């Protein structure tokens, strides 16, 4: 077992959200992205086998996956279309994802706080917060 696999796996819906938009809007995505991204309401399914890790995110609006391994840098391509070169680590018990592209960076950090798992993401001074529960 491990601190990853307990905090992080297993299956999340989203409950609410604090200035996502904002945020879309920092990192560039389009007007009608952004509403029908807005109103998506996902799931977050988190698995983990030996050393890799997949995050997948699931809604009406586009079923993404991503897999890797902590700090190992990957390319990714966004919900929002973006190419961006990937690293995720566990620093303490968060799960810190950085993305850089054409000079740019944000990140997204998920922390469990109670029996939430709660999404910060952070590009340029906006923060967006986002907060799932246990499906
Ligand atoms: O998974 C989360 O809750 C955290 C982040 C997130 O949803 N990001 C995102 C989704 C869809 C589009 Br379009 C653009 C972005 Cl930046
Ligand atoms: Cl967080």
């Amino acid at each position: 077992g491990s601190h990853m696999c307990d905090a992080f796996v297993g299956t999340w819906k989203l409950v609410s959200s604090e200035n996502f938009d904002d945020y879309m809007k920092e990192v560039g995505v389009g007007f009608a992205t952004r509403k029908v991204a807005g109103m998506a309401k996902p799931n977050m399914i988190i698995s983990v086998n030996g050393d890799v890790i997949t995050i997948k995110s699931e809604s009406t609006f586009k079923n993404t996956e991503i897999s890797f391994i902590l700090g190992q840098e990957f390319d990714e391509v966004t919900a929002d279309d973006r190419k961006v070169k990937s690293t995720i680590t566990l620093d303490g018990g968060v799960l810190v994802h950085v993305q850089k592209w054409d000079g740019k960076s944000t990140t997204i950090k998920r922390k469990r706080e109670d029996d939430k798992l709660v999404v910060e993401c952070v590009m340029k001074g906006v923060t967006s917060t986002r907060v799932y529960e246990r499906a």
